[PDB]
C-alpha cells in the first residue's frame, strides 16, 4: 500500500498572496498541488 | 534561544488600516519580512 | 428510466476537494456540464 504525498517547490505556491494569519492554498495557475494524504498533517501548524 | 520579532523593511506596507489584518495568508512576490514565530505576539496595544 | 450523468471536460475544478466554499453556478462557462440527479453525491473520500 502507498499514498500520494505532498510535493512543493516553494512556500509561495502554498501560501498565496494575502496579508494576515496563516492559511492554505492550492494550485492557482502553474504550480500543481494536491492535498496531502499522509496522516501527519495537523502536526506542527504553520 | 532567542525570539525574533517581525521586521519592517518598508514604512508604507505596514499601514494595517483595515483593522490590522485584511487577508489570511502571507505575501507572494516583493516583501522582505520575517514571520514572527515567537508565541509572545502581544507587545503593547497597537 | 435513467438519471442524468455528471461529467465535465474541465475536471480541475471538481477533482480538488476545497472543503468549504465553491462556485455556486448553475451552468459552466464554456465546457459541458450536466446536473447530477443521483440521491448520493460526492461518494468516497476525495
Amino acid at each position: 500500500e502507498a499514498y500520494p504525498p505532498l510535493c512543493s517547490s516553494d512556500a509561495a505556491m502554498l501560501r498565496t498572496a494575502h496579508a494576515g494569519e496563516t492559511g492554505a492554498d492550492e494550485v492557482h495557475l502553474a504550480q500543481y498541488l494536491i492535498r496531502d494524504a499522509s496522516p501527519l498533517r495537523g502536526c506542527l501548524p504553520l
